[PDB]
């Protein structure tokens, strides 16, 4: 069985990205805990503080596969790495967020009790003047927030709204996603047709479930500013989410949707037009420029899904 052991040595002794991501099929799959837990787990313990990105690409999945093992050393690994990454979540470590997500998710038994240290360390990292961590770190909250509903918001949501634009915005998004997990489903149901700007564009389906509307009003005002090339799917997503006064906003951005076809945003307005139905008269009016685009693959796919929709 030297194949596994040699490739395991060449994980951290690592074209190279392709090879190591091929080796990733062996870690966590074969179940060779004699080397996976004996050596590779210790290697991640010892090297993830300074692991090169070329191997951290493998680590971005191997960390989760190791965390879900459930052994004693695995529990020690999850605790140590979560606490370390939270402390070091800092203007160069743009993998620790993935580390936290991989470690925490699908082990709620450690991280519905441990939501407090996530907040405390994240909102020490988040205040970096670089602002790259200000965006990355808050999104790492989901690793424990999503689990809190699986096994707070309430009080730590009051910390979110005002206690922490950037920080409060990001944490509000990461909390209103869990206030209605169904939005995730809706995203897929709708997707099959600066981080703050995407956060504004992600809030509205999730804000509609929380206080159905001033939050949606401010978010929409920012959506206009996300010139007018934002991913306006956020409004279309409200046609399947809680329809919390979304028709207040249609008179504005429909003119953005109407006035972006034929090309001349295009690939996005293709989906935004279809998301409105899940409003058929406006889509009928909109179909004319869509057919005027010409037989691109995106047009064909969205027209097929439109035919099934309308």
């Amino acid at each position: 069985t030297r194949f596994y052991d040699q490739l395991n040595h060449h994980i951290f002794e690592l074209e190279r990205k392709g090879g190591i991501l091929a080796i990733a099929s062996l870690i966590g799959v074969e179940g060779g805990n004699a080397t996976r837990i004996g050596r590779f787990a210790n290697y991640l313990r010892n090297l993830l503080p300074s692991n090169d990105p070329v191997v951290m690409e493998m680590a971005s999945k191997a960390i989760g596969r190791l965390a879900m093992a459930g052994d004693t050393f695995t529990a020690e690994y999850v605790e140590f790495e979560v606490k370390r990454a939270l402390e070091w979540l800092e203007g160069r470590r743009h993998a620790a967020v993935l580390v936290l997500r991989e470690l925490a998710i699908s082990v709620p038994t450690f991280f519905f009790q441990q939501v407090q240290p996530f907040f405390d360390n994240i909102f020490v990292a988040v205040w970096d003047p670089k602002q790259a961590i200000r965006e990355g770190a808050v999104a790492a909250l989901r690793a424990c927030l999503i689990l809190t509903t699986q096994r707070w918001y309430r009080h730590t949501f009051e910390e979110a709204e005002k206690g922490f634009i950037h920080g409060a915005l990001l944490i509000l998004n990461e909390l209103v996603r869990i206030s209605s997990m169904e939005g995730e489903r809706l995203r897929e149901e709708m997707e099959e047709i600066s981080l703050i700007q995407m956060t504004i564009l992600n809030l509205l389906p999730r804000l509609a479930a929380f206080r159905p509307t001033q939050y949606l009003q401010d978010t929409m005002n920012h959506v206009l500013s996300c010139e007018r090339t934002a991913a306006f799917q956020a409004l279309g997503l409200l046609s399947v989410a809680v329809r919390s006064e979304f028709k207040v906003y249609l008179p504005r951005v429909l003119d953005i949707i109407r006035a972006a076809l034929p090309p001349k945003v295009d690939a996005t307005v293709f989906t935004c037009i279809s998301m409105l139905a899940r409003i058929q008269q406006d889509i009928k009016e909109l179909l004319e420029p869509m057919l005027a685009v010409g037989l691109s693959p995106a047009l064909t796919a969205v027209l097929y899904d439109l035919s099934r929709q309308i």
